[PDB]
RNA sequence: AGCUUUGCGCAGUGGCAGUAUCGUAGCCAAUGAGGUCUAUCCGAGGCGCGAUUAUUGCUAAUUGAAAACUUUUCCCAAUA
């Protein structure tokens, strides 16, 4: 959970981070990995990661 | 100090639509209305009833009128 809080702080302070977003996909549980974790992410950026 | 964004009225000009606009002391609703897409996603009014030339006024023609018609004791047949 603390990892999730730190990831939320990191994304808020540093958006458009390809590696951070890619890793935040796999912090989130499987039900929420697609509908919210990767859609708005692809909206944010298109990094190779 | 100019410019500029949003909301709100007040006007002015112009365009489009008339199978639609409006009403709610009726009910329900961000404590979730409503869900065919894509649903660990979408997020706002809906439902019922009522009004109507499918918003409502005036303006001006026309028609219907209205004003009138003798708006007053006739006929077939009987007798003197």
């Amino acid at each position: 959970n603390i990892a999730n809080t730190l990831m939320a702080k990191a994304l808020q302070e540093c958006p458009n981070s390809g590696i951070l977003w890619s890793e935040a996909i796999f912090l989130e549980a499987r039900p929420q990995r697609r509908t919210k974790s990767v859609d708005a992410l692809k909206k944010c950026e298109h990094d190779p990661h």
